[PDB]
């Protein structure tokens, strides 16, 4: 398909977006509603995820965050925020998204010249640190600096399962805007938290791992 919605553990769910570079994303089904974590590509693409996520709860989408200011991780923005979705991210991917929407957007058409000019859409609600959802059940927290400045880990406590945005994947994938010398502290930052962690899901390429795609991603960074 285009896009799967697949159960990982309990209400945890990973989004497999084949659209433009594969992107994962992720759904947690809540109590109240559900949460997206990662926007997705386009409008249409994340309209395409609404549909599937309508297949499986009839709950309201009450929020989408955006992992960092980047167009696959808040291309879908306009969608979301059209059907009353909050659409969620740090103040430092708000900012970052403000000034520089316009050159991610340019830079994601260089590659692909198929992506929509996308107007910029911001997130509308804004922390200004780490931030927790579904009754603590889904934790997005900052560690540093990598594959962009401001990209975040989400973490699901009772799964023990890490969403790895774009920080975390099988290929060493697109070092333009990172961060090279900083990017193994932040994983040794996260390590040194001593998160619980069954399963990592990588933002890009195939998604199921273990912790060990942390130490998989660290050891090419460092040769990079
Ligand atoms: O290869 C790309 O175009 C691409 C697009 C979005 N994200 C990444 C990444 O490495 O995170 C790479
Ligand atoms: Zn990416």
């Amino acid at each position: 398909a285009g896009m799967s919605l697949t159960q990982v553990s309990g209400p945890v769910y990973v989004v497999e977006d084949n659209y433009y570079v594969q992107e994962n994303s992720m759904v947690y089904f809540g109590a109240k509603g559900v949460t997206v974590v990662g926007a997705t590509w386009t409008p249409d693409t994340a309209r395409e995820l609404h549909k599937l996520i309508k297949r499986v709860s009839r709950k309201p989408v009450l929020e989408v965050i955006n992992t960092n200011y980047h167009t696959d991780r808040a291309g879908g923005n306009a969608y979301w925020k059209s059907i009353g979705a909050k659409v969620v991210s740090t103040r430092q991917t708000r900012d970052l998204m403000k000034s520089d929407w316009a050159e991610i957007v340019a830079f994601t058409r260089k590659g692909l010249p198929e992506y929509p000019d996308l107007p910029l859409v911001l997130p509308n609600v804004v922390h200004d640190g780490d931030f927790t959802l579904q009754e603590g059940k889904v934790r997005a927290f900052y560690a540093g600096p990598a594959h962009t400045p401001d990209g975040i880990f989400v973490y699901f406590p009772d799964e023990q399962v890490l969403y790895g945005n774009c920080i975390l994947k099988e290929k060493l994938g697109n070092l333009s805007f990172a961060d090279v010398k900083a990017y193994p502290q932040t994983l040794e930052r996260l390590k040194a938290m001593k998160l619980p962690i069954k399963t990592v899901i990588g933002g890009h390429d195939s998604p199921l791992h273990g912790p060990e795609l942390i130490d998989h991603y660290e050891a090419l960074i460092k040769a990079a």
